[PDB]
């Protein structure tokens, strides 16, 4: 037996991906939603966890996202099944509520959570712009969408998610080329201490913090 693409997790203190639990962090946790049947009006609002507030967004035009509220999550903590219908209609494409999940030799469908009643609260979680306010990566395992906290996100700040090579047409591009197994160059997270943002170097977070909050 071999593990399939979407197999792997990814420690973002490692920067490295592992089968099932890091051998230098052990297990990540998983969150689980509140559970509410699947078919209520309002089920996507209600399955939200504890800790975590709908909206509205700080994205101008965005309308409603999540906050993180009680307490920092920590790096690393994983949210999801992303819910919603899987179909292979493609109008879900750009329908703003749907995933794409890959199903190797440049098969794909999508789960498209537009419809309150049968996605589940990770629809509101508004789209990153830039690699700087990020804090969520969306990404395929066991053919379904999980989002992991790409940073500490502390109280007050928005969920914002983004994708990478773990997702898509790069994972689908990739596929069955074992680039993960393969991987097992360390990328830096430098987050500011007076808003929500990181950076990818020291150079950068002081250019950042010199030019938005002391000088
Ligand atoms: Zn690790
Ligand atoms: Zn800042």
């Amino acid at each position: 037996s071999e593990p399939q693409d979407d197999d792997y997790l990814y420690c973002e203190m490692c920067q490295n991906f592992f089968i099932d639990s890091c051998a230098a962090h052990g297990p990540p946790t998983f969150v689980k939603d509140s559970a509410v049947d699947k078919g209520h009006p309002n089920r996507s609002a209600l399955s939200l966890p504890p800790g975590l507030r709908i909206g509205p967004s700080g994205i101008p035009q965005a309308g409603l996202g999540v906050w993180n509220e009680a307490s920092d999550l920590p790096l690393g903590l994983h949210f999801g099944p992303y819910e919603g219908r899987i179909t292979e209609d493609e109008e879900a494409a750009n329908n703003g509520y749907s995933w794409l999940i890959t199903k190797g030799r440049n098969c794909y469908e999508y789960v498209d959570g537009k419809d309150k009643s049968w996605a589940n609260w990770m629809r509101y979680v508004n789209c990153a712009r830039d690699d700087e306010e990020q804090n969520l990566v969306a990404f395929q395992y066991h053919r379904q969408i999980f989002y992991r906290t790409c940073r500490v996100i502390r109280p007050g700040c928005e969920l914002l998610v983004w994708y990478g090579d773990e997702y898509g047409q790069e994972l689908g591009i990739k596929w069955g080329s074992k680039w993960k197994k393969e991987l097992m160059p360390k990328p830096e997270i430098h987050p500011c201490p007076s808003c929500c943002l990181a950076f990818s170097s020291q150079k950068f977070l002081s250019q950042h913090v010199e030019r938005n909050h002391s000088s």
